């Protein structure tokens, strides 16, 4: 039926979703960590947003960059196509600072250090509620 595995599903996510949680980051973390979007580029190809802050001008201690990979759940995505699906959005964007503190917490990273403590950070499973 009208379920969310559309080329069309994700071409809207790709376009205006992730982009704004991108932009929204990157300037939320005051440029400190450089954001880019993979795109939809055909089917297998999963859209998804990186987060990397490389160049550790003034922190020494762990040997790992930050490299996180957010990954989402596709029916979500498929949520945000609704009137409360936009709704979701918002309310994930508000609570961008708890989830950033709770994710250095607990994932063992730091965003003002720009480096790591883990091997790789990369978040699947994740959803826009808040």
């Amino acid at each position: 039926g009208a379920m969310g595995m559309s080329p069309d599903t994700a071409r809207r996510f790709d376009t205006e979703f992730a982009p704004r949680i991108a932009r929204a980051i990157a300037d939320l973390l005051n440029h400190r960590a450089h954001t880019d979007v993979v795109g939809y580029g055909g089917h297998g190809h999963p859209t998804q947003v990186r987060i990397v802050a490389p160049h550790a001008e003034h922190v020494r201690g762990y040997a790992h960059p930050l490299n996180l990979a957010l990954t989402w759940n596709t029916d979500e995505i498929e949520r945000l196509m609704e009137a409360d699906g936009a709704a979701r959005f918002e309310r994930y964007l508000a609570a961008l600072p708890r989830k950033l503190a709770a994710w250095e917490n607990a994932r063992g990273v730091d965003f003002g250090s720009r480096t790591q403590a883990d091997a790789l950070v990369l978040l699947g499973g994740l959803d826009f509620e808040a």
